[PDB]
């Protein structure tokens, strides 16, 4: 991706098919980009790359 923000899961997302990544609440996460409206997240975590809901995640300070 382009930017160094970490970004911290704050619910349990399950994901549905092999481009979506599953995460649990306070997992540590880089956020790689977005799609086209912004409401998906494309993000890194220690157990791969993929998509999470863009409201299921926030930046840390």
């Amino acid at each position: 991706g382009s930017h160094m923000n970490l970004f911290v899961a704050l619910y349990d997302f399950v994901a549905s098919g092999d481009n979506t990544l599953s995460i649990t609440k306070g997992e540590k996460l880089r956020v790689l980009g977005y799609n086209q409206n912004g409401e998906w997240s494309e993000v890194r975590s220690k157990n791969g790359q993929g998509w999470v809901p863009s409201n299921y995640i926030t930046p840390v300070n």
